[PDB]
């Protein structure tokens, strides 16, 4: 019921402005709160929410969203830690079978090589992004701390 617990608070969310009619458009995507906050039109538009008003409205309600910091700030000992902290520990087979079994390689991975391997659903396509894009923050400013 973490996923049920999620999806209720995402419908609740939803239906204090009126929107909820687009609750199974982000449940069946795995959207949670986490990660619609930091959702772009773009990623709305490919939801299903098209018309401008409720993509203008729920991009309105997103900005003004305030949850707790849910990113690792370091980088993980290993991916079975790093999937499990960000809620995503049911791709770890998928991922190490097709050749992302550690967190120097995962941290590569795009967008479009979700997709390939069958991580298809687009909240958790999301959110791995942007943990992912975390770590390459971290890599990317490692040997710049003076």
């Amino acid at each position: 019921t973490r996923e049920g617990k999620s999806s209720e608070a995402v419908s609740q969310w939803l239906t204090a402005f009126q929107l909820q009619l687009y609750a199974p458009n982000f449940i069946s995507a795995g959207y949670d709160l986490p990660t619609i906050s930091r959702m772009t039109p773009e990623d709305l538009t490919a939801i299903g929410v098209t018309k401008p008003g409720h993509r203008k409205k729920i991009a309105a309600e997103i900005s003004g969203l305030s949850i707790p910091d849910w990113l690792p700030e370091h980088k993980p000992a290993n991916l079975a830690v790093w999937l499990s902290m960000i809620g995503l520990a049911q791709y770890y087979k998928v991922l190490v079978d097709n050749g992302y079994e550690n967190i120097d390689f995962i941290t590569d991975i795009t967008w479009e090589d979700l997709q390939e391997i069958g991580i298809t659903k687009l909240g958790h396509q999301k959110k791995l992004m942007l943990a992912v894009r975390k770590l390459a923050e971290l890599r990317r400013h490692h040997h710049h701390h003076h």
